[PDB]
RNA sequence: GGAUACUGCGGGCCUUGGGACCGGGAGAGGCCGGGGGUACCCCUGGGGUAGGGGUGAAAUCCUAUAAUCCCAGGGGGACCGCC
């Protein structure tokens, strides 16, 4: 029989997390970060690191018996940035190549109807 | 002593300036009461294993008394995105 899961991707300017669950999101299957596959902190969001972690997670999922997968991609959002990083697309293509079938794709970046104050300081960062 | 255009004083008239009223509409004008929208933070439960965050690069910091991440619930305070 064909079973479907869900891949949550959390992408940032500093790391990428790929997490595969069942359709309910209450049972976890695999979880891999860009910091498990490199040793430089400045490479955690490299799309190659993302590809590698995606491959590991996909192979573990297949071993567990997962065939299809829906996708929810996310940036931190809220008061932080609303734009994903560059590892998300890499991870998606890597999941496709690993051998899983892909279903729906959606963005779930949480966005403020009007909310809290960000960290700048009325003048932002000045480096 | 004389004159009466202008100004002042006294008395009548006018509607052009201003004010009052009727009508159908506009608008984030103000105050009061009620109902909501996402997001964020804390707590409690379930899943899961080793890093998460952060930078020009890093480290102080959180983490094995189980973090980041995913799910189900409870509470609280500010704000009202796109249009």
């Amino acid at each position: 029989k064909e079973k479907w899961g869900v891949a949550h991707i959390y992408s940032s300017y500093n790391n990428t997390i790929i997490h595969i669950t069942d359709l309910t999101g209450a049972e976890t299957i695999s979880r891999w970060s860009g910091g498990m596959v490199v040793k430089a902190d400045r490479d955690e969001p490299s799309p190659y690191a993302a590809m590698i972690a995606a491959r590991r997670a996909a192979e573990e999922a297949m071993e567990k018996g997962i065939t299809g997968v829906h996708i929810k991609v996310r940036a931190p959002g809220g008061s932080k940035s609303k734009s994903p990083g560059p590892g998300a697309q890499a991870a998606i293509r890597a999941l496709s190549r690993a051998g899983l079938r892909i279903g729906r794709v959606e963005d779930v970046t949480p966005i403020p109807h009007d909310g809290t104050r960000p960290k700048g300081g009325r003048r932002g960062r000045r480096v």
